[PDB]
């Protein structure tokens, strides 16, 4: 079959690039992860779709973005936003976000037009992960590293 | 030898329960796991010795407490703590937190002399996991989700 070109995935806390399809993986597919909330009572969650193969999005390439809204006063890490990633055979990418506790959902449907990457770009940006492979590696491996909390 | 008849590891971020000696491990053994800070320029870090196998450290058996002070000012996530159990044969528990920055250290002796691994608790505790275990699942997995930043005020 044919593949993603490139890893896509969502900004989550902190910038970090969190791929939800692996570059090389074959089209068509669907990916759905469930997210959370960063704060307590936070309000709205930041989807910004991003393709690339570095750590964090700072260095990868947006592809689209929008705002949740309405979500529950609730303690962090309590609500529950559903993400699908959704591939058809041509590469067109549809993403929907939908905040679990109410329903209320929002997509975007990412088309395959002139602004996007050519051969070349693509194994550039391939090449650019390669060069910053090592660090990367410890980005990846610092986002793992669970979190001790504060003396007094 | 023996096998440590529970997990002991210590309270992460949230009051988790992240066990570094998995119940009926051979012992003695060591084990070394790097942690990080939870807040900008966090100053030090509280490290909370827990027996037990639930997923929350408050339904757990607190061992002990220490503070290792003196990290350097740096973003959420940037300090390497280096945390290592080595216990001996018969149960008593080293931990010690270094910071790999500086090279400060601080550690603790757990001592196993007041009986308290008996049948009767080991049993329980272990009988809870099983009765509570559909509940720890959903919340582990709930832990381990990613989170997604706020919106533009």
């Amino acid at each position: 079959s044919d593949v993603a070109p490139l890893s896509l995935g969502l900004e989550t806390a902190g910038g970090v690039m969190t791929a939800l399809i692996k570059r090389n993986s074959t089209i068509p597919t669907k990916q759905t992860q469930i997210f959370t909330t960063y704060s307590d009572n936070q309000p709205g969650v930041l989807i910004q779709v991003y393709e690339g193969e570095r750590a964090m999005t700072k260095d990868n390439n947006l592809l689209g973005r929008f705002e949740l809204s309405g979500i529950p006063p609730a303690p962090r890490g309590v609500p529950q936003i559903e993400v699908t990633f959704d591939i058809d055979a041509n590469g067109i990418l549809n993403v929907t976000a939908t905040d679990k506790s109410t329903g209320k959902a929002n997509k975007i449907t990412i088309t395959n037009d002139k602004g996007r990457l050519s051969k070349e770009e693509i194994e550039r940006m391939v090449q650019e992960a390669e060069k910053y492979k090592a660090e990367d590696e410890v980005q990846r491996e610092r986002v793992s590293m669970y979190r001790l909390p504060n003396v007094h």
